[PDB]
């Protein structure tokens, strides 16, 4: 039947989506800016739909509760029919691919280490071989599941530590992890995606840094509910944006053009 | 009905598929080795099929003739029903995605520059601003189409040069491009995928090198004909291999463990 306004689920995560200063009482999509705001506009333009940006209600990426089996976060909003599409730094994973559809990736990333400058840590192996410096991840996302599932000896040992460390090494939001690194005088390191890490490293007060290689190699994808009418066209649009150089332009706009650290 | 042996199309391209020394008169899959031989074995194991490796008849990746509209290469073998699956360093592109299905990527890569050591070239911009050093690409693949289509000013200018340069700057196989770099005393540079470039840079006689950043950012995917019964299971298998660390193991086996240049 008639076209409907597509409900887009996304998450307040710098530099992907941020509320514009003093727009708290304005209306609609114009309230937000960032990489995924720009990406949403292009994907809608190429696919021919109108859309509304909405912030995921529970502030989470998406994980399945072990007991209840209920999906939360943006994945949940797609699975239970609360949104039509997720346009966010949402990691393509097997367990998610089983319940929702992903486009081809629009970014690359890997899990990485953030330290406060001067922290004597250069690698995951370094972190795993000491106990003075605490370390954790975001509490309900793909990074935590990576450690939970890994059979690689260094990551397995890291998980054995994190899962029972006190106080909890896990955080609710990327911002909380970053703030914890910055206030802990070097006694907390944060495990997060390289994209987020590299962004923060170029933001004032310029006191964090990415160290070592990425622990893995994966992508973000645009997600739709299984059997969505949008999935095919969205996939082709991602490839077009890739080949036209648009995804590279948006990366350079929101990371490197935004740099504050010289 | 009953399961059939899956016909796999692939291409002789180091280190993805190579004929084992002195096996020219042996039979079957045991004749071949390499990254994509190992990947094929895992994808078949996870998906529960038997398979035969075959080398694409025309030795090409896959492009659509502008006049006849016929697809050649591995893409053609899928489009005309000559193979069931392509497991090769086959680039995910829009024009291909329109006629065949790709899995999520199993590698990353970008177009890159190979020079003979000592060549005074550090970038695509350098190449584009001079005429003493010739440069080209593989004649029937995604790199050539990248230059043909680009509207980025440096790449557009490079394409204007390559398309009418004499003798032809284009080559039939990656090996021919590499040999041309090595014999040209620095007067030919070769535009090829970073994966291939980085492999060759660690092989004797250790006289080539990758220079500058990648020009783009994309992936290889496993390809199946549209409506194949294999596509879904193959996609999920790629994600599993990614998350289990298997794709990283295979990369380190065929690139860095294979290094000859110290
Ligand atoms: O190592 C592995 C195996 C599992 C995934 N991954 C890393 C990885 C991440 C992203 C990309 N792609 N692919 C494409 C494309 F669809 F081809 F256009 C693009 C990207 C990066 C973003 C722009 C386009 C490719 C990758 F290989
Ligand atoms: N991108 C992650 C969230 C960030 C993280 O887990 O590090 C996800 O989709 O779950
Ligand atoms: N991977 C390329 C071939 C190599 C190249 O074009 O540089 C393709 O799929 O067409
Ligand atoms: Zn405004
Ligand atoms: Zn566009
Ligand atoms: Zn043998
Ligand atoms: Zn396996």
């Amino acid at each position: 039947g008639a076209n409907k306004t597509v409900v887009v689920t996304t998450i307040l995560e710098s530099p992907y989506v941020m509320m514009k200063k003093n727009h708290e009482m304005l209306e609609g999509n114009e309230r937000y800016e960032g990489y995924c705001v720009d990406l949403a506009a292009e994907i809608a333009k190429h696919c021919g739909f109108k859309y509304k940006l909405t912030i995921v209600g529970d502030g989470k990426y998406g994980a399945r509760d072990a007991d209840t089996k209920i999906w939360n976060g943006m994945v949940g909003e797609l699975v239970y029919g609360k949104a039509d599409i997720a346009i966010a730094p949402l990691t393509i994973t097997l367990v998610r691919e089983e319940v929702i559809d992903f486009s081809k990736p629009f970014m690359s990333l890997g899990i990485s280490i953030m330290i406060k400058k001067g922290t004597p840590i250069e690698s995951a192996e370094d972190l795993s071989k000491q106990t003075e410096i605490a370390y954790g991840t975001l509490d309900s996302g793909s990074t935590k599941e990576f450690f939970r599932r890994s059979k690689i000896a260094v990551f397995d040992k890291m998980w054995t530590y994190m899962r029972s460390a006190e106080p909890s090494v896990f955080v609710r939001t990327t911002a909380e992890g970053v703030a914890r690194v910055r206030k802990s005088k070097g006694k907390y390191a944060y495990l997060l995606e390289s994209t987020m890490n590299e962004y923060i490293e170029q933001r004032k007060p310029c006191d964090t840094m990415k160290v070592g290689g990425n622990l893995d190699s994966k992508g973000y994808g645009i997600a739709t509910p299984k059997g969505s009418s949008l999935g095919n066209a969205v996939n082709l649009a991602v490839l077009k944006l890739s080949e036209q150089g648009l995804l590279d332009k948006l990366k350079n706009k929101w990371w490197y053009d935004k740099g504050e650290c010289g």
